[PDB]
């Protein structure tokens, strides 16, 4: 369901999980460029910011890319379509 | 890829994006403890690991929590 417990029987058994991290849009402010554009929505996973891939990037590092954008922000959003 | 370009043209303009991050299951190895369980799937968001909330946590920090789990991993996942 939502709860999962994995337990090892021996040392150096592996869990079998590889983790990663994604940057995503939590909120879009009213009266913003993002609100007016309408091609990006809350919940969208951001795959690239100004050419830089964001998989496994820390959130502070992703925010830095936006802060350094000089008024032009090109993003790639994940599509499963 | 769906490509979106936002352009500031005037003063006091905001992009308006508030970013966040999540930890998710990138791969589950074949015939492993995770594959057998059934309740964890590739692409699932991991919300909690051993009582610690993972939202906005870096991958390195989430991997540390797994490294320090001493053979028991209790998670809450979504999806």
């Amino acid at each position: 369901g939502s709860k999962v417990t994995l337990v090892k029987s021996r040392k150096n058994e592996e869990y079998g999980l590889r983790l990663a991290s994604h940057i995503f849009v939590k909120e879009i402010s009213q009266d913003s460029l993002a609100a007016r554009d309408g091609n990006i929505q809350e919940g969208d996973v951001v795959l690239k910011i100004n050419g830089t891939v964001t998989e496994n990037m820390s959130l502070t590092d992703a925010k830095t890319l936006i802060e350094r954008s000089k008024g032009k922000l090109k993003m790639v959003v994940q599509r499963d379509e």
